């Protein structure tokens, strides 16, 4: 059985599964209940020494997504989502759910040095744990390309449990708990990895959907000062679909209104101190009342109830304002969408059909939005089904009049051209960037937010080559290209230069593109963008 002495010296057992040795549940923070609730993490401060750490521990509260879908996807798009799973809630769960996870190359030992590749899991800030994201896919292919790594992943708190706001979380300076559970998991990194094999000076940071928000939301953490003990925490940063969260500050509206909802549901509404009440209620009574505000499928959609918002104190402004002010780390970065991202999330609002059904929907989805800014959003996303998301398949996966248009704007928004905003500013690093087209013509979906889980964790096709490969490669060597991929990954610089600048994926291979599609949607969504913050 493999084991480890931590930096104080307790030694710990893992697991040996053959592929690699892992170090499953290993607890880094004091359990965040009853007065700790939504407070900042505290370390570990206990023995482990003599422990096995063999098994994944349970993930954290769940928040139910709410979603749908299941009787609107046709079974080809609907087998595929089943499988990557970021759409679903996890199963155990705890509040006593701050582990972290160490897996490595079989034989690996204190002194082998290896990068490390830490991964942030996420569905929609709400749901998610570490437990399914198989490490062995990305593990076996850096072994076999000569470039082995560590993989590292934190439980962090989603939902109210890990990102409740308003007034009260202000004042008590207790914003953002999620971001600061990942953040002390990358000290613990920083102090212990080392005993694993791994370097503390080559880690990546690297996450998918609310786990690539959460990359962009390190990068700009503490205006972007992201060293611990005079040393950089990560190096380098990968954002697989995700860059700022369009979110207004922790007091804003609905900051405020998700906090006085969720307590009168607990049972707190005539409490004069409401946080005192909420770490007063039962386990239960909590997971209930957070249930009653809604989840991220639901027909709220992207006006998420709770997610990474501006504090003043460690995200200090609106995300956009830091990118463009220039207060990030300086880091090599990648940064990549799937081209459809938005279709799975417009399929919580299939009952607007109509145009002024669309008009109040975003009115009600933005409401910082004049109406002026409303009619140059619905000019640059037409109703024209042949113009909105799964992109180019004209008249073709038209749910309703409307589905392709709205599709089309949550994904622009949310993911697609927030990371073409990001790279236009963004000068702490070498940028890379791709899109993947790898599942063109899957019906309704078309290549749909997450399906590069599936082919990162579990099977092998062409976006592999990227997921796997390329990510190793950067991860060692810090350009893509040493992965020794056929198609040569072109440096972005902005989206106005001249010449290829993307990556690309289709299903039989790689090949490169440009980043100047939909111009009129970026000006639309970016010329203010706090006119579209949730
Ligand atoms: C947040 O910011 C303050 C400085 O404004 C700092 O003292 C504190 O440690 C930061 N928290 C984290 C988790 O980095
Ligand atoms: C669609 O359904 C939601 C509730 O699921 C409702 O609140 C909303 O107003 C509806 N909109 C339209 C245009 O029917």
């Amino acid at each position: 059985a493999p084991t480890a002495t931590l930096a104080n010296g307790d030694t710990i057992t893992g697991l040996n599964a053959i592929i690699n040795e892992a170090f499953l549940g290993i607890p880094f923070a004091e359990p965040p209940v009853g007065n700790l609730r939504f407070k900042d993490p505290v370390p570990y401060s206990g023995s482990l020494d003599g422990q096995k750490f063999t098994s994944y521990g349970p993930s954290c509260m769940q928040q139910n997504p709410e979603g749908t879908y299941e009787e609107n996807l046709p079974k080809a798009a609907l087998d595929l989502v089943m499988q990557s799973k970021v759409f679903e809630a996890v199963s155990p769960s705890s509040e006593d759910c701050l582990t972290i996870n160490v897996v490595r190359p079989p034989g690996t030992k204190a002194g082998a040095n290896l990068p490390v590749m830490l991964w942030i899991f996420g569905g929609g800030f709400e749901v998610g744990g570490t437990s399914t994201f198989p490490p062995a896919q990305m593990i076996t292919k850096s072994i076999a390309m000569g470039k082995p790594i560590i993989h590292v992943s934190v439980n962090y708190r989603v939902s109210s449990w890990g990102f409740l706001a308003g007034d009260e979380i202000k004042a008590e300076g207790s914003a953002n708990a999620g971001l600061k559970d990942q953040r002390l998991g990358m000290q613990w990194v920083a102090d212990n990895i080392a005993a694993f094999g791994g370097d503390p000076t080559k880690v990546t940071i690297f996450g998918e959907s609310a786990g690539s928000m959460s990359v962009m939301c390190h990068i700009l953490w503490n205006d972007g000062d992201n060293t611990y003990k005079g040393k950089p925490l990560f190096r380098a940063g990968i954002m697989q679909s995700g860059a700022m969260v369009p979110s207004d500050a922790v007091d804003g509206i609905y900051g405020n209104e998700i906090f006085d909802l969720l307590a009168s549901n607990a049972g707190c509404g005539s409490a004069s101190d409401k946080l005192a009440c909420l770490r007063g209620v039962s386990s239960d009574t909590l997971e209930d009342a957070t249930n009653n505000t809604p989840g991220f499928l639901a027909y709220s959609s992207l006006r998420l109830s709770y997610l990474p918002r501006p504090d003043g104190v460690n995200i200090t402004d609106d995300m956009y304002a830091l990118v463009r002010e220039g207060k990030y780390a300086n880091i090599p970065v990648i940064i990549g969408d799937q081209n459809d991202e938005g279709t799975f999330f417009g399929t919580s609002s299939l009952n607007v059909t109509t145009d002024a059904q669309a008009r109040e929907y975003f009115k009600q989805s933005f409401v910082h939005a004049s109406d002026a800014e409303i009619d140059t959003l619905m000019t640059a996303y037409p109703g024209d089904i042949t113009q909105g998301s799964p992109f180019d398949t004209g008249i073709l996966n038209a749910l309703t009049p409307q589905f392709k248009r709205i599709s089309a704007v949550l994904g622009d928004l949310g993911f697609t051209l927030a990371r073409r905003y990001f790279l236009n500013h963004y000068t702490g690093g070498t940028k890379y960037s791709f899109l993947s087209k790898q599942l063109s013509g899957l019906p309704v979906l078309g290549t749909f937010h997450s399906n590069d889980i599936v082919f990162q964790d579990y099977l092998l096709g062409s976006g592999s080559l990227i997921y796997n490969n390329a990510f190793i490669a950067f991860a060692t060597d810090l350009d893509p290209n040493t992965a020794g991929l056929l198609v040569k990954w072109p440096e972005y610089t902005s989206s106005s230069q001249s010449g290829n600048n993307l990556m690309m994926i289709n299903a039989l291979g790689l090949y490169t593109g440009k980043d100047n599609f939909r111009t009129a949607g970026y000006d639309a969504l970016f010329s203010n963008p706090p006119s579209f913050f949730v």
